[PDB]
């Protein structure tokens, strides 16, 4: 089997992407944030504290003939940005782009943090990291991909995120029309539960390539590119007037600037992030100070190849017995 679904930016900055997901019988379609950095499929629901729901579409398990309470199971998650959610668990039928999993754990939120409430466009998350990170207790549950894997034509999914435009998540096949040149594959460590890999270096603009190992995670659920302070300083030093602002929470730059590109290495191959991808716009409405899309990972504890990086590539998440990651230009 295969599936193919379009993923759409939630706003003009590509702060996140939403993908429609069918849950239950009859189908209830919710727009979920596909997140290769976590492993829970959780939704706003009829159980979510009313004051914490503000415009989201909810899953109502009592209206699904295939929903079953997973008795005794609870979940609770906290994300790198400080947001969180928790609740109980149902199993139900879940379909993405024509690919159907029966008995998928659907984690129903009883509580969500303010960041989730305030984002009307995201109805929940669909985790695509390794199932070892799933938070359900006392019986850990599998991700949608892990459940689908054995049925797929090939045990893979791909992320093809757009810049200020829709893109695609495919399951079970590689669309050879969706990228240019060849796909370069690179080793993955699953030791921390992430799609963790080592980039071979970077360049800033038309500058020379610096060969250096950068361990990090491919994370569709993180907006920005978070790299070591040395790398980030080298990038922003090429932008007149750019500075790290403790008050704002990262590097800012004059909105009048033209940003250089940023290149990262995948083995001997190179992925080029155009400068415009690194512009996240005014820090506040009407400001001439703009927020940068490349930020320091210092104090995160891990480097994160988030959407800024991934949307410059066609990315293969290869879930074979020994997982790997593939990157192609597009």
């Amino acid at each position: 089997s295969t599936g193919s679904a379009t993923t759409t930016p939630i706003d003009s900055l590509d702060d996140a992407y939403i993908t429609p997901v069918q849950i239950g019988t009859p189908a209830q379609t919710l727009n979920l944030d596909f997140d290769t950095g976590s492993s829970d499929l959780w939704v706003f629901s009829s159980e979510t504290t009313a004051s914490e729901v503000d415009g989201q579409t909810i899953y109502t398990p009592s209206k699904s003939t295939t929903a079953k309470l997973l008795s005794g199971a609870t979940w609770s998650i906290s994300y790198g940005d400080g947001s969180s959610s928790s609740g109980d668990v149902y199993t139900d039928t879940v379909s993405v782009g024509g690919l159907t999993v029966t008995g998928q754990a659907v984690e129903s939120a009883k509580k969500v943090s303010s960041s989730f409430t305030e984002d009307s466009t995201i109805d929940g998350l669909l985790g695509l990291a390794f199932s070892t990170l799933n938070t359900v207790s006392p019986t850990q549950q599998k991700t949608f991909f892990d459940n689908a894997k054995a049925s797929l034509d090939s045990p893979v999914f791909t992320a093809d995120l757009g810049y200020h435009a829709p893109g695609t998540y495919n399951f079970g096949f590689i669309d050879t029309t969706a990228y240019t040149g060849s796909i370069t594959y690179t080793a993955v460590s699953t030791k921390q539960g992430f799609w963790e890999w080592t980039s071979t270096g970077y360049a800033v603009g038309s500058g020379t390539f610096k060969s250096t190992s950068i361990d990090g995670i491919a994370d569709t659920g993180t907006t920005l590119l978070y790299l070591p302070a040395t790398v980030v300083s080298a990038y922003w030093a090429q932008v007149s007037g750019a500075k790290s602002s403790s008050s704002v929470g990262g590097y800012v730059f004059p909105c009048s600037a033209t940003l250089p590109s940023f290149t990262f290495g995948v083995g001997s191959a190179r992925i080029v992030i155009p400068g415009d991808y690194i512009d996240f716009g005014p820090i506040s409405t009407g400001s001439s100070s703009c927020f940068g899309g490349i930020q320091s990972s210092a104090g995160i504890g891990i480097n994160i190849f988030g959407d800024v990086a991934l949307k410059a590539a066609f990315v293969v998440f290869n879930g074979a017995t020994t997982p790997t990651l593939g990157f192609a230009s597009k």
